[PDB]
């Protein structure tokens, strides 16, 4: 299809948005490689191989700790050796740690870094080397990285604004290959980590302009309009999916 | 896709506009759409036939885009005729460029009547009958956001107008699950901007993807927008512009 | 006083945040003329004429509505004449005409188009031609120009957000002979016209990052810092003064 | 003299824009503390506070390395025991690791994040709690930040936009109190590490408005600007210096 001589490579691609980006990049044509940072995600991701499979998708699962950035690099190269270079790179594993800034810690600043900033630039030195013309790195972001619209968030928006300039430095550094870069801000979305349901569900509704939470089809409606043949032109970009949070 | 949908275009007729009414009446919209002059009429038919001709109801609509009453018209008659709009795409513009003190009222009143209030008029006759998760796409520039260089403020005036028009529509009209989003073209080989220009090279220096692009990048920008997967994206600035911002 | 020689004009001066302003440049040294809207201000704007006489400026009130060009484009010829070449331009004037999208008329289309668009660009165009080198160009805009944030602020945010634009083009046109533009985009401000005490006044100050309605000072001393020696390498430049609007 | 009785903070304050930054408010009556990263900066760090108090103020100059938190903390620190808690604190200091996509190492992007991201936020996490109603955070960053512009500057546009949502997420985190929080952009600017004669500068000047390089006054004049009295009601914004870089 769209992504038929594709190969991808999708970080934290075991549950929630990073899942919904396997199953509509694997139903494009597309193998992929994805990764899992807890031993507890590894039978799920197996049985999310086994899924792919069953349907004639080829597809890989490694783990890799976000936080390690060897096991980061070294599951890209082992990505490589099993499919061949990777067309596209979807940088999806993050992390929230939110709180009054008075106790955020050493250790709150070294895991949201390590993973939101660190893991996704580790990724890309990895793969970008071998990456064919007209390649796409996909970077999930925050609607957070560009309107804080409270107080708490300090340390993640901090990371996720990191995103906004290496994705438009890598634009610049790979662009004469062909290669896009962009990064997608999913605004409120319905997952395991952020129900829909919860009791500051109602208050972060209020806020956007269609008066609903989004769900991970739409964060991988757009990566794969990214991915895609309709995305060729688009690089350096900064694309909402936030409901109008920044309207 | 977009079976069932009633799609409106300006400046659907040529260029950019006839690769959107192409593509959007491929995913199954309905499709009306306006050419400015009367002698576009050749064209325009040979499109409708085009068009119907592959299971789609169309429609041509000569209406100047300078003129509010036509363009109202225009968005009047394809509401009577093909239903209500699901799909508003604002295309139709101009661009004026020059010294700035060469500049003339002349140059102002037209480049803000096509450029905005022609947009404003189609989405203020198009947004009452508007049924839910309905689109709304206004095509931007990228000038809107980066000028670059000199001679080019009035048309970058004009199109961060835009801007904010969209933005406002996309609170007005969210309650409704209506969304609302600007495109912003890069460079684009048309007959009006050949990306073997005089000035093409200069031009294409300052992109990060050393080339022009092609219609069907825009095309396929508001098709993504017009369609499911992008129910959840309104208010939203859209660049095709191959890096020009970067 | 780091204006001293110079000549200021200021549409919309004889009162709220125009009359701030003026009373500024003058405080610093500047000659001003001012416009006014309607002949129903005249004594007000008089009577400011005569306060900066009484400090040792020249000044002039000159009746022009915003609405006209011709009006716009005269007053400016007018103080050329006058005072001399203009070296400070601040287009401040402006209307705020909001409500539901389905009751928007043409009339209220042209009127905001007419004022909040083309009446600054017809000043721009009557000042520049015999600006000195070094000259300053500053527009008055709004934080809805960056952020709606709720509906029925369609069409004034539109005028707003076509003077970023105009503002970035203006620098390209003009940063040769070493003029600045630059837009200023006002939060909540406590005017006669805008109170701090309306019954809207709590939704607004809800979602600022600063508790309170701004001041027309500090509008004024942001339009004084673009102004003077400080603002020389400032331009293109959007700079709110929103108390946090924009998170 | 808007700036008397105030304690400032300046990182990096001993040579270029740190020094301009540091004589500027120290000029407008502010008491000074200010870090100096190498051993070998000393002299000209003691020279400075030497040039300071002969003009009767209170100075001081603290080694700090940036890549250090606990040398970054620990000067904030004495600073608010010798000199009193900060009213103004200003993150200056920054490194510019630049080059090749494919020579870029994890060492750099350690170096580069640890000092231009992690030290801001430990600067700030020390001076916050004790900071006066009314204190201003100023960061220091780039105009790559908001625009890359060229191939070869991926790893510091990231640095510098992690400080566009750290500081709007500052701005939500202590606007309560009064305080506010803004990011400064400068474009080139003439410093020794940046001649504005040096190789390349042909290059970077024809993309201006402005053809020429900045100087470091500059970037002083809007620091003292937003630590002053003017600087009230602006907070969370983004300020660029650029000669119209991003126009």
């Amino acid at each position: 299809q769209n992504l038929n001589g594709k190969v991808a490579f999708v970080t934290g691609g075991s549950r929630g948005i990073g899942a919904a980006i396997v199953r509509r990049l694997a139903a494009d044509g597309a193998d992929i490689a994805f990764t899992y940072v807890s031993a507890s995600s590894k039978n799920v991701a197996t049985a999310l191989v086994q899924e792919l499979e069953a349907k004639g998708r080829r597809a890989r699962a490694i783990q890799a700790d976000s936080a390690d950035p060897a096991q980061v690099r070294q599951a890209v190269e082992q990505a490589i050796v099993q499919l061949g270079p990777v067309d596209v790179l979807v940088n999806n594993a993050g992390i929230f740690l939110a709180g009054p800034l008075g106790e955020v810690t050493l250790d709150d600043y070294e895991r949201t870094m390590n993973i939101n900033v660190r893991a996704p630039f580790v990724a890309i030195q990895a793969a970008q080397a071998s990456m064919p013309d007209g390649g796409r790195i996909i970077n999930i972001g925050s609607c957070l990285a560009e309107r804080a619209g409270r107080a708490g968030v300090t340390l993640y928006a901090a990371s996720k604004s990191a995103l906004l300039g290496m994705t438009r430095g890598l634009a610049r550094d790979l662009g004469a290959r062909g290669i896009t870069a962009n990064v997608v801000h999913p605004g409120p979305i319905d997952t395991d980590m952020n129900p829909a349901d919860g009791e500051r569900s109602g208050e972060l509704v209020a806020v956007l302009s269609l008066p609903h939470y989004g769900e991970v089809r739409d964060i991988a409606g757009m990566v794969a309009f990214l991915a895609g043949p309709d995305g060729r032109y688009v690089t350096g970009a900064s694309l909402a999916v936030d409901g109008g949070f920044a309207a």
